[PDB]
């Protein structure tokens, strides 16, 4: 996997990616304004780079979030398409950098640094598995 | 009144079984077969959660917030049934832009922290915002 390696992927958002359908529990969002929630942004960003890395993975092998740090600066109601780019900015052996950057098509809404472990998915399984209530 | 600087909200939750990876994005193949863990998109929405808690007392009627950054580690991985408790702390207020620093910890692990911050807006202003770009 190379340093300054680019993916890109587009996604209309539906309904269901506002503040309100992150947290359905929650009364305190319930009248929130229906914009693409920052949470369901997030996780765009790093389903873009999961894309990424994919083909570079051996099997039983998958990776872990372990650092988010965007901005999100202009709102995006349903309809509009965001387009997530991640663009590789360090391999540190198991770990990896992306710069994540997102626009709406109208609007710049995002941008930062997302961060990614490679695991053993077995043997981090078994580490889930024994602290699970 | 107005917010007090160094003041500290806290907050519990239960993970429940519809909130690992695979029920963020249940539209993601690529994401069906993680591990059962709380995600970091979910944790960052209950970040928001509690600072939208600490702030509801002190915001105008007619008013309300938006997360304009997030920059946080995800450090320990958390499965259902564990309680997760976000702790927000209040760093700064600047006008309408408030700074948290927001952690969290499952009973365990201490599972991330770093920093949040929000912008208080006029909800119907922004809703009218907000329809001049939709489709």
């Amino acid at each position: 996997m190379r340093v300054g390696e680019r993916f890109t992927h587009d996604f209309v958002v539906p309904p269901h990616k506002t503040v309100r359908h992150l947290y359905p529990e929650s009364p305190e969002f319930a009248e929130f304004p229906e914009v693409f929630a920052t949470g369901f942004m997030v996780g765009l960003m790093e389903w873009a780079c999961v894309r990424a890395m994919a083909p570079y993975l051996e099997p039983g092998e998958g990776s872990l979030g372990t650092a988010i740090c965007v901005t999100h600066t202009a709102a995006t109601p349903p309809g509009l398409t965001v387009t997530v780019t991640a663009e590789l900015r360090s391999v540190e052996g198991r770990r990896l950098s992306w710069r994540v950057s997102a626009h709406d098509g109208v609007d710049e809404i995002g941008s930062g640094t997302h961060e990614r472990a490679v695991i053993h998915l077995e043997k981090f399984n078994a580490k889930v598995r024994q602290k699970t209530p």
